[PDB]
């Protein structure tokens, strides 16, 4: 676990949108990426499957 | 130049919209005429060309 990290470029926030009648909109929003630190230290098997 | 006046209607200003997404807007408005006092105090040259 401690050789993967998660970026935030912007953290979670959020704000209003334009009011067009008796109502209330809200929107939230994120923007993130995931950085591998060395591919070398773990192992992904793949394609595997229980009982055929 | 004394015979030429730019009049506002509405000074020069700004504001900024609705949010509608993931943006910012902004907006900048004037409002303006010019006024000629006498056209006989002055002159005007068309078709002029410099060292052809």
């Amino acid at each position: 676990p401690k050789m993967h990290a998660l970026c935030y470029l912007r953290p979670f926030f959020q704000h209003e949108l334009a009011k067009t009648g008796d109502s209330e909109k809200r929107q939230l929003l994120v923007e993130y990426t995931l950085r591998v630190n060395n591919e070398k230290s773990g192992a992904l098997i793949r394609d595997v499957v229980a009982q055929v």
